[PDB]
């Protein structure tokens, strides 16, 4: 909670919470000491021609990977709009609640179609020791890997 001015109410979660996608790797739209609650909409696309169905897996932590931070919450979203290879698409929408609880929603938004998981953050209390080692490299070095493992299997896909 980095207070540059006096009356700043900074309810922040210690890590940048993202996802293990396609062949299991990281995408973070969030940040370290993130002022949660937050609804961050990262739009992914597809690898097959006309309608895939995608595997979404949350890993709270790491950079461009399946390294070693908090594995919690994985779901399959399916019912995609049928355009040609790389144009069918899905919004992996991260709706975090104020006690660090991640409501992860994959939306086929041109189709008006979402499925969501509410991940309760108790099986893992990393705190000062794991956050100071991983996310002083990870969130910096992720959007700096250049949407790291965002450019992957197709373009921005999780298949």
């Amino acid at each position: 909670s980095e207070n540059v001015q006096d009356l700043l109410l900074l309810d922040v979660t210690p890590l940048s919470l993202g996802i293990e996608t396609a062949g299991g790797v990281m995408t973070v739209l969030i940040k370290r000491n993130t002022t949660i609650p937050t609804k961050q909409t990262q739009t992914f696309t597809t690898y097959s021609d006309n309608q895939p169905g995608v595997l979404i897996q949350v890993y709270e932590g790491e950079r461009a990977m399946t390294k070693d931070n908090n594995l919690l919450g994985k779901f399959e979203l399916t019912g995609i709009p049928p355009a040609p290879r790389g144009v069918p698409q899905i919004e992996v929408t991260f709706d975090i609640d104020a006690n660090g609880i991640l409501n992860v929603s994959a939306v086929d938004k041109s189709t008006g179609k979402e499925n969501k998981i509410t991940i309760t953050n108790d099986k893992g209390r990393l705190s000062k020791e794991d956050i100071e080692r991983m996310v002083q490299e990870a969130e910096k070095y992720k959007a700096e890997d250049e949407k790291q493992r965002d450019k992957v299997s197709s373009k921005n896909s999780l298949e």
